[PDB]
């Protein structure tokens, strides 16, 4: 589990989204694995505006921080987990790590703020669903 807080949106794995989510929706791309709804409070988090392959990832399922490089987002085949088909996932970085499906949601950060949060597992690789391009996030 877990969120990017940048200004008044609350930035979600589509998969995780709740009810009150999509009442309160912003955006959302299935492809992506993204949503995004409105808040009352403002977020503490900026985003990332660089292209960027290294960075630091949360990891809940070893309650730790890991320093990665990552591929720059691509539309890549991403095998059958707990939540999603085996299918095309766009917008998708991948970094040799551990992610199991409840570590969706976890931060990877560069010097620059939020690159993404992970959104794929298995096979020894972590796959971070990007949003350094989503540059209305960061007014509005
Ligand atoms: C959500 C749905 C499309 N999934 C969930 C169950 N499943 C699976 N596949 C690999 C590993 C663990 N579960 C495939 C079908
Ligand atoms: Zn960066």
């Amino acid at each position: 589990s877990g969120a990017i807080y940048v200004g008044n949106y609350r930035v979600v794995n589509r998969h995780l989204a709740t009810h009150n989510d999509w009442a309160n929706l912003v955006w959302e791309d299935s492809s992506r694995d993204l949503l995004v709804s409105s808040t009352t409070a403002q977020g503490c988090d900026t985003i990332a505006r660089c292209d960027c392959q290294t960075g630091v990832y949360y990891c809940s399922s070893r309650r730790k921080h890991y320093p990665v490089s990552f591929s720059k987002p691509s539309l890549i085949f991403v095998e059958a987990s707990e939540y999603y088909p085996a299918r095309y996932q766009s917008h998708l970085m991948l970094a040799v790590g551990h992610s199991e499906p409840g570590d969706c949601g976890g931060i990877l950060r560069c010097q620059h703020g939020v690159v993404g949060i992970v959104s794929t597992g298995g096979n020894g690789l972590v796959g971070f669903a990007d949003v350094r391009d989503l540059l209305w996030l960061d007014e509005e």
